[PDB]
């Protein structure tokens, strides 16, 4: 069941839009950067976040997808089940979009797929919500919130449009 | 001699308008908030704070100034004059500074806004954090983490006052 | 109600032995340095770092204390009493406290120890950092941080007055 | 030729307890941990580290060993020449240890060359110096170091098992 809202649509909201300005800020500019979005929840937020920008600077980024999924046996490997970036990933910096960084293998599955593609100059990671408990030594670049969990805890990323809000709340029992 | 630029125009402009979304997030909007500049160019950085706060969010903060002098004979930061023409209690006080270096200015910042009154909090925003603190003081919104060595100086100029907006690395 | 146990006698062994080799290493070496603890379980703590630091470094380093108390109606914590029989001008003086919080507390020991005399810096060493500061203060040296909410305590007990090292948290 | 001093012998020898200490502690004791270095120098601060935690706990810490070489044509990518884990990997803490961190993408290549010997629980990294320039969501867990740079810059770390001092310095032009 619930036990908190920790982001209502206005906190998701001007997180969403500081990452933006962070993003343009720590690139210098969106010259030759790209977002790719993972799996639903990211994608959104990987649309969203480059309707901002496109909002600042006059100028879009394009918007890749990626779908991974968890195989398992517990412990469990995060496999890319399909791949839609139209668009070169050699000698740009590819910033990874996820609702939620948990233990990292999802990002590092994601890392590993666009460093596949091809050579990009660098990869960055933007997330709603990093709840802690890393399992490998990879770190968001962005940030929306930092939201404290205990290893029982879920996170969930409710957006408007798939779950009809924009909310993130914690989940137990 | 200056040995870098750290900073150009662009650069300043790109760190305030996100640091004044940090502060609109941090605080779930800027009701109960006020920006008080240490030195001259403390108070021009916080003067473009409001306004880009105002151009964000639709809402005017209160802007007060507070004027600190080095004494010497090691060196004590003094409050010289205060301008601040609005209530701090129970607000949200943002100190505002081009650098932050030492900590021992806003220490003394902090010292006197806490005996105008009895604030809710206190934060502080600087453009440039240079390292080498003397105090365990910490920004809440920094424009830059500058590393520098204890020779080394950062210079801050701001258009109103020295005709560009740059940030500086000088030795010697 | 206690909710959780964040830290058994193990995890603060640990972390003190730790932030004795950090202070160490930051100061590189203890020359200079000097400890203050805050209130009772701070001079525990102080008295616990000193120790520490001789077992690992062969050279003593004096702890002093601090006594200070809420005053009422906000609160405002005042300087109850000093003992601190040692110079503090020129030297490192490290605070020591068991939480970190508002900040506030700190604030009032720094400005304690500045009207003592003149010291190279002052650093702060805390057991636990469970956020919400109310100003721009951060510890240099933490044992744990501990993520609460506003209605939450951090409860620090320690052997020499408790019978058991333990920290927790509560609520209601 | 040589620009600065940024650790000597008394920098390192300290760095390198206080990590010791800090493994420990963020692990919670050293059961089901292994340590794992990286090329020459990774391989020599992880047995120091490897000595050190056995001195604090009574308790010997598995080393093993990566090589890991540039291929060019830049760009480059690092590529696995050798392995030497004589252990399990699965279930366990790995850290992985080298001397200095710079964009990540050695780092990236150990990780996945861990994760393909089997199943860890965990990869965590220590380094002697960290000096900036990321291309890629990583950081390490434990930092000897901070050392700031230019891109022009090169960091030089000597180790008394092969250079003859133990040293960190700057080098440029
Ligand atoms: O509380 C959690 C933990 C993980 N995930 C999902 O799993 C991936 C992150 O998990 P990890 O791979 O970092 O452990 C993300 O794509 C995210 O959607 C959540 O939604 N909520
Ligand atoms: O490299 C520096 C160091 C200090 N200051 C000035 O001194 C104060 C910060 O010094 P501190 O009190 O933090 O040492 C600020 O008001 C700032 O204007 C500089 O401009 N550049
Ligand atoms: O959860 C708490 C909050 C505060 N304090 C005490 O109050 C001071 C820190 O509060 P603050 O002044 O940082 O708010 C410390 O001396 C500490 O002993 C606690 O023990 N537990
Ligand atoms: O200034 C540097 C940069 C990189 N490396 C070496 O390259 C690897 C780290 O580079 P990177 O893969 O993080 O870019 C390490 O194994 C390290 O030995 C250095 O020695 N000094």
């Amino acid at each position: 069941m619930q036990k908190a809202v920790v982001m209502d649509e206005q906190a998701i909201r001007r997180a969403l839009t500081r990452i933006a300005h962070e993003i343009i800020e720590r690139n210098k500019g969106i010259d030759g950067c790209v977002l790719v979005g993972i799996k639903t929840r990211g994608i959104y937020l990987a649309r969203r976040l480059a309707e901002r920008i496109e909002q600042i600077e006059g100028a879009s980024v394009p918007v890749g997808e990626l779908d991974i999924t968890l195989y398992r046996d517990d412990d469990h490997e995060p496999l890319v089940k399909g791949t839609n970036v139209p668009f070169p990933v050699t000698e740009r910096n590819v910033i990874l979009v996820d609702d939620v960084l948990f233990t990292g293998r999802t990002v590092r599955a994601a890392m590993d797929a666009v460093m596949d593609l091809g050579r990009p100059a660098r990869i960055q990671l933007a997330v709603l919500v990093d709840r802690g408990h890393r399992e490998l030594p990879i770190r968001a670049d962005f940030v929306g919130k930092n939201v404290p969990t205990s290893r029982s805890e879920l996170i969930v990323v409710e957006l408007s449009e798939v779950d009809g809000i924009d909310q993130v709340s914690i989940h137990e029992k």
